[PDB]
RNA sequence: AGUUUGGCUGGGGCGGCAUAUCUGUUACACGACAACGCAGGUGUCCUAAGGCGAGCUCAGUGGGAUCUCACGUG
């Protein structure tokens, strides 16, 4: 239709939730480091129990691709939202390809992606905040949909 | 040897504090109003838990793998 309303990912939040502080948070913030290109932050209940990072561009993209060649291009149905996005999880960094080196380890990680159209900032400026609107909203199936045309593969 | 050995009090004593004080109610829509009336507090604590600028939004609920989106008059 409009040539306006097409659906692109917003962001891709990577997520590492070790549950300790220590070696093994100081061994996970780097690999998140070397994974994305890009500092992490640490998340805590304090505690210190995670660590965390959001990429948002074309680096989201690849990363999608690199995490979804894992995955095998196939997800299941209630694995999308409602809301519009949808994730997974990988159970080991040295399968995404990365050289092992054995003083590390072996750690996995949560994928998230969020789908949106290019309204969105009307919600999020300082100024005249509003709402979207229901037709702009991105819909579940709007999402499956999009997941189907490119990197094709879902199971019900 | 000299002197003292509290008060209030449905007698006095034992008990209690109604002995200096703060909130709601008794209290009768200005103000004031008693009982050993009712439900509870006070002798402390804080170089920040004081002063100001900026940024943000809480309790909770729902959809997804601590993270994310939406709702959310308190
Ligand atoms: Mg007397």
């Amino acid at each position: 239709a409009n040539p306006m309303r097409e659906i692109v990912v917003k962001k891709l939040c990577i997520n590492i939730c070790v549950g300790e502080s220590g070696d093994r948070l100081t061994r996970a913030s780097k690999v998140l480091e070397q994974l994305c290109e890009q500092t992490p932050v640490l998340s805590r209940a304090n505690e210190k129990i995670a660590v965390h990072c959001t990429v948002r561009g074309k680096k989201a993209e690849e990363l999608l691709e690199k995490g979804l060649k894992v995955k095998e291009f196939e997800l299941k149905s209630y694995n999308f939202s409602d809301t519009g996005s949808f994730g997974f999880g990988i159970s080991e960094h040295i399968d995404l390809g990365i050289k092992y080196d054995p003083s590390t380890g072996i750690y996995g990680m949560d994928f998230y992606v969020v789908l949106g159209r290019r309204g969105e900032r009307v919600a999020h400026r300082k100024r005249r905040v509003s709402r979207v609107g229901f037709n702009h909203r991105v819909r579940k199936e709007e999402a499956m949909k999009w997941f189907e045309k490119v990197h094709d593969g879902i199971i019900f």
